[PDB]
């Protein structure tokens, strides 16, 4: 079956809980199981550790650089980028898992959680998943957000993992 994956998040050193996310791996195995692999850290790097660096209340919370912790870097699994597999899924609406890119065939590690409908990113934006539970933890960082995106504390992933 699809994999289910956890993140641990802190907010200036105090847990928020988890967030467990479903990876569609029937629709799009290549980025799930670059996510998956992410979580878990078998490849030798991934997400433990890193930022919820950008946070727009009302749109997304972006997660996932963990070589650069600014929206700059990060790498996948494959290499340091990888095409986009398909625009199948769509955004549409709160809890949806998508990669964050720099243009088409962009993916690294960079992912974002919406906190709202955003049809305009559908076949621009690789969707992957969604949000099985923890929404409430999502709100809490998305609540740490900006405009500008600059987070008001810091947002830590300190566990991740696969549950199955
Ligand atoms: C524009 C932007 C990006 C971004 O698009 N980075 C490009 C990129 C994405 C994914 C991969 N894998 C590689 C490169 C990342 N963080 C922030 C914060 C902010 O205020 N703007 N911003």
């Amino acid at each position: 079956g699809n994999p289910l994956v956890y993140l641990d998040v802190d907010a200036n050193g105090k847990p928020l809980g988890r967030v467990v996310l479903e990876l569609k791996a029937d629709v799009v195995p290549k980025t799930a199981e670059n996510f998956r692999a992410l979580c878990t850290g078998e490849k030798g790097f991934g997400y433990k550790g890193s930022t919820f660096h950008r946070v727009i209340p009302s749109f997304m919370c972006q997660a996932g650089d963990f070589t650069n912790h600014n929206g700059t870097g990060g790498k996948s699994i494959y290499g340091s980028r990888f095409p986009d597999e398909n625009f199948t899924l769509k955004h549409v609406g709160p809890g949806v898992l998508s990669m964050a890119n720099a243009g088409p065939n962009t993916n690294g590690s960079q992912f974002f959680i919406c906190t709202i409908k955003t049809d305009w990113l559908d076949g621009k934006h690789v969707v992957f998943g969604h949000v099985i539970e923890g929404m409430d933890v999502v709100k809490k960082i998305e609540s740490f957000g900006s405009k500008s995106g600059r987070t008001s504390k810091k947002i830590v992933i300190t566990d991740c993992g696969q549950l199955s």
